[PDB]
């Protein structure tokens, strides 16, 4: 019930939600049927349209027009956006040359440079340049203020999921709104886009921006927007809002445009119909920027342009169906479009079995346009998982493509040409971002960056500490003129231990054996030498990694490779060795193929052992640094201590070998050397956060070796590929992957052929940053370089996409 009896006379778009059934006059209160009975009349003003024309100039006020041209309106702060223009001989902000805004200027009063965030839905990164000539406002932001080519948004590449995530700094999994579409099995509750459940804060997790400004005494405007407020009405209330006095006016505001998305839905992302979408927001945000050339804050307010994600075309004869697939299609709930989400209709059939739905759906047609996986299997760089809204099963689908549970779902439920959803990597998801103002830096384009960071600069922006979010905060140090967040770097937690020779080779039990025996001071000291560190600065060019959580472990040199080998584990955390682009390639000779020796420096009982791994008939074993760069054939024996050692299923080595033998060598030619630092990860309850001892769920049989969810590699060289990697004097250049450690190749639909057809593609679509690697193993790289801490941040948040340009 709301008593729509009372009246919103002096009370339009007020900032305080009030509570039923008193009626509302706030910008949602449309949304919710609630508004007070003369809203329309008195807040939703449309007389004489949103322009001063010339006659309306000096005009005497008329309290029923939409805006005002009269004298006195810029102390009511309630002028046309052109009023200054038409009545004044003023300039439109879009005509004025850009001048760089060194220092805020801001009329008396004002504490802070108010943010304004202009947010257009279905923005695709593309249109920047595509659509250029028809938004010149947009075009002069851009130029003249801080720009990245692109801005990453997160998975799915739907719209509430981003706008939420870009809010709050979380992931979909941590804020909660993992689709447009869920179903929550603890609340047993559907969020829907039409309807009112969505609008229960239960749904919304984390603390978006608004909540962190009020928290810490900064006021907001109210950031949602009634769809049927017309966009010129919106910018007229930001307006008035900031011509509040100062202990009542919000220092950060929202504007949000249904456009170009909508359009692009119908017409796909480039059809002819969408040069109007792009004319109208660029005209838009003329309104907003003379309307703050008017008030005297073109100089002062931060405004960011930021998309939530682009729009593909689809069309509905590309539609995969699962009931080609599924025998019993009727026993699924499928929720549907540009990624799938599949679970039991009903859960008191216990003949559902999602493993069989799985089987039935993976490498099905030659040319299938989804891949199956089980949430816990997709790439990590997603962090689309652990969250209960999150169906057990997914799909995700090709760019171009949905999937449907039937046909009749596609005609009884073409109408559309263009959709988004897929997979964040996809060149037509990436979405806008531009910086402009005081605090913002002058004409300065900033590589692509992912919308999670971006929370923490508009907390910057603002002088508030943001809530704990995914962003790495000072990773966009660099967007910034001033505020800029100047982090330490973790404190380490673990000393390592040195450990010297300690242990004779008959101490060691292992049921290992190696062809080793074949047997000088020349040769000698040298070896020592090795043991003690002396190449370590060749094969550790970054320090060595920061273990930060409570361990025991040991530092562990060789003339080829330097490791940090944990005694609970039984295994190396991390392994950082340097291949230049001069190294050779050989084999593992024929007589030390199953070579495993014992490590004179590490306990038997802190060791792994041979005979776990022939009687554990699934699992076989490899190597972190791979015997095959050796740079010698006696280097080559330090390969095959049982202290380099891991377990691996033998599909996985495949894709192991063909890394360590293939690739490692091709990159390091074409990237002038590398560093490489490789590791196990265990990820067992999927949070994407280092598990500890008590959380593996899988050993070595009748052992305590654990086996990782995953593998890492950070493979770094130096940006200017004309210097060496182990000589690099500039800014670096890294890759990173973290694969999937299965017994199976399954996700792989041309696994029965050579390695060279399918293992790269592979590791390109498990691509991750080094930062995704610091969650999942607590280890802290890049502690010791020549760069400046933000310069490493940004590096480190870095995802190498291998998408075109
Ligand atoms: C991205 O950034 C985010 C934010 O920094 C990172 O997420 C954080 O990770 C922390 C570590 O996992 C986690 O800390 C836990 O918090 C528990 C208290 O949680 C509540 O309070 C906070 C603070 O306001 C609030 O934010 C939480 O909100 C979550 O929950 C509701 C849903 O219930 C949602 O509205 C919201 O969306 C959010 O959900 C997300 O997180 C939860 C987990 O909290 C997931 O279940 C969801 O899927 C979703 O992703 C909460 O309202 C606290 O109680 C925990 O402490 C337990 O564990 C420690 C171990 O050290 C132990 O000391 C304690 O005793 C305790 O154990 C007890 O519970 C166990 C499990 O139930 C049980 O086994 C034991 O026997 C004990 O009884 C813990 O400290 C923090 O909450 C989240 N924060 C957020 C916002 O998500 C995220 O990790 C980053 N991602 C990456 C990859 O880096
Ligand atoms: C009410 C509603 O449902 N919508 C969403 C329609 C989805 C349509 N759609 C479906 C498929 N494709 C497109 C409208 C909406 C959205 C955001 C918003 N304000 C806002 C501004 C900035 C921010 C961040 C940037 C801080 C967050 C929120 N006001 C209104
Ligand atoms: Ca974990
Ligand atoms: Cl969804
Ligand atoms: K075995
Ligand atoms: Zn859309």
């Amino acid at each position: 019930w709301t008593a729509t009896s009372g009246s919103c006379k002096g009370r339009c778009f007020e900032l305080q939600e009030v509570g039923p059934p008193d009626c509302r006059c706030d910008n949602l209160c449309k949304s919710y049927s609630s508004c007070c009975h003369d809203f329309d009349e008195l807040c939703l003003k449309t007389a004489r349209g949103w322009e001063c024309t010339k006659d309306r100039c000096g005009e005497v006020r008329n309290e029923e027009n939409a805006c005002h041209c009269s004298e006195d309106c810029l102390s009511r702060g309630d002028c046309c956006t052109n009023y200054q223009v038409v009545c004044k001989g003023e300039s439109h902000w879009v005509d004025d040359d850009c001048e760089e805004i060194k220092v805020p200027e801001c009329p008396a009063g004002f504490v802070r440079p108010p943010l304004i965030i202009f947010s257009v839905d279905g923005f695709r990164a593309s249109y920047m340049k595509k659509g250029s000539k028809v938004m010149p406002n947009i075009e002069k932001l851009r130029s003249c203020g801080t720009h990245a080519p692109y801005m990453r948004p997160v998975y799915p590449t739907k719209t509430f999921p981003n706008l939420y995530t870009l809010a709050t700094g979380l992931y979909p999994e941590s804020h909660g709104i993992v689709g447009n579409s869920m179903y929550d099995p603890v609340f047993d509750a559907s969020f829907h886009l039409r309807g009112r459940e969505k609008f229960n804060h239960r749904w919304w997790g984390g603390q978006p921006l608004w909540i962190t400004a009020t928290k810490q005494g900064v006021r907001a405007g109210t950031f949602f927007w009634s769809v049927s407020i017309p966009h010129e009405r919106r910018i007229l209330t930001i307006l008035q809002w900031l011509s509040l006095p100062d202990n009542e006016r919000p220092s950060v505001y929202a504007f949000y445009s249904e456009q170009p998305d909508f359009s692009g839905h119908k017409y796909g992302p480039f059809g002819p119909e969408m040069t109007n979408p792009l004319r109208e927001i660029d005209k838009t945000v003329g309104q907003l920027m003379d309307g703050l050339k008017q008030l005297r804050l073109h100089r002062c307010v931060n405004v960011i342009f930021v998309g939530d994600h682009g729009m593909e075309d689809v069309t509905c004869d590309r539609t995969e169906f699962l009931s080609n697939y599924l025998t019993n299609v009727d026993d699924i709930t499928l929720v549907p479009g540009t990624l799938g989400r599949i679970r039991a209709k009903s859960i008191n059939n216990s003949k559902y079995d999602p493993k069989t739905i799985i089987a039935a759906l993976t490498c099905k047609k030659p040319d299938q346009h989804f891949k199956p996986y089980m949430k816990q299997h997709l790439p990590k760089r997603l962090h689309y998982a652990n969250n209960r809204r999150i169906e057990d099963i997914h799909l995700l689908v090709d760019r171009r493509w949905h999937v449907a549970r039937k046909p009749l779902d596609v005609y009884k439920k073409c109408f559309f040409q263009g959709d988004h959803g897929f997979d964040n990597k996809v060149n037509s998801m990436q979405t806008v971002f531009v910086g402009y103002g005081p605090t913002f830096k002058y004409r300065t384009k900033v590589p692509p960056f992912e919308n999670i960071e971006l929370y923490n600069v508009m907390c910057d922006l603002l002088g508030l500490k943001p809530a704990p979010n995914n962003g790495t905060h000072g990773s966009l140090n660099h967007l910034l003129r001033t505020n800029t967040f100047r982090p330490t770097m973790p404190d380490e937690v673990s000393r390592p231990n040195y450990p010297g020779i300690m242990y004779l080779q008959s101490e060691f039990d292992l049921g290992c054996t190696c062809d080793d025996k074949v047997e000088n001071k020349l040769e000698e000291l040298n070896k020592r030498l090795h043991t003690k560190g002396s190449t370590k600065e060749r094969h550790l060019l970054y320090g060595r990694p920061a273990v930060l959580y409570r361990t025991s472990y040991d530092i562990l040199y060789h003339t080829d490779f330097e490791s940090g080998y944990s005694e609970i584990f039984l295994m190396p955390l991390w392994t950082s060795y340097t291949i230049s682009k001069q190294a050779e390639v050989s084999s593992i000779p024929e007589h030390l193929t199953n070579c495993v020796r014992p490590d004179v420096r590490v306990s038997p009982g802190f060791s792994q052992n041979c005979l776990a791994y022939k009687n554990d008939k699934q699992m076989s074993y490899g190597f972190l640094f791979p015997p095959y760069l050796s740079s010698s054939p006696e280097a080559k024996y330090d390969a095959f201590l049982v202290t380099n050692m891991v377990p691996m299923y033998p599909a996985f080595k495949r894709v192991w070998a063909y890394f360590q033998r293939v690739l490692v060598k091709k990159y390091a030619s074409e990237r002038n050397g590398v560093n490489v630092i490789s590791g196990p990860i265990f990820d067992y309850n999927y949070d994407g956060l280092r598990d500890t001892e008590d959380e593996i769920k899988q050993y070595v049989e009748g052992s305590s070796i654990p086996v990782p969810t995953h593998y890492y590699s950070i493979i770094t060289s130096c940006l200017d590929f004309t210097q060496p990697a182990d000589k690099c004097d500039g800014p670096l250049s890294v890759s990173s992957f973290i694969l999937p450690h299965r017994p199976d190749n399954d996700e792989s639909c041309n696994s029965s052929e050579d390695e060279s057809k399918w293992v790269e593609e592979l590791m390109k679509m498990h691509t991750a940053r080094v930062r995704d690697i610091e969650h999942l193993t607590g280890l802290d790289f890049y502690r010791k370089t020549s760069r400046s801490y933000s310069e490493i941040l940004t590096l480190k948040t870095y995802l190498h996409t291998y998408e075109s340009e």
